[PDB]
């Protein structure tokens, strides 16, 4: 598992770094990214499609492999 937030999709909600600070930073704009790795940590993987699924703009992929 890996995250992606998608910059055009992004108009900086900040839930998904509300709910997984481990995961996403977010610029001086307010747009969030994903962090270091991208690769989500076993510990995180709840975090994770829970920001994805809270995101209002559907703006963050998860990739499975
Ligand atoms: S709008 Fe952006 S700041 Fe996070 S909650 Fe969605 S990716």
């Amino acid at each position: 598992l890996t995250i992606h937030v998608d910059q055009d999709k992004c108009q900086g909600h900040a839930r998904c770094k509300a709910l997984a600070p481990e995961l996403f930073d977010l610029d001086d704009y307010g747009n969030a990214h994903e962090k270091g790795d991208g690769v989500v940590p076993a510990d995180l993987i709840d975090k994770a499609w829970l920001a994805k699924s809270n995101c209002p703009e559907n703006a963050i992929d998860i990739t499975e492999d």
